[PDB]
């Protein structure tokens, strides 16, 4: 099963947050495919 990405907390930067959105959408895609 695809690993769930962790949200940057406390000190998140928009770039890493965007990467989180990408990896989250990817997680949803791989979870859906699974």
């Amino acid at each position: 099963p695809p690993k769930k990405p962790k949200k940057p907390g406390x000190g998140a930067t928009p770039e890493k947050l965007a990467a989180y959105e990408k990896e989250l959408a990817a997680y949803e895609k791989e979870l859906a495919a699974y």
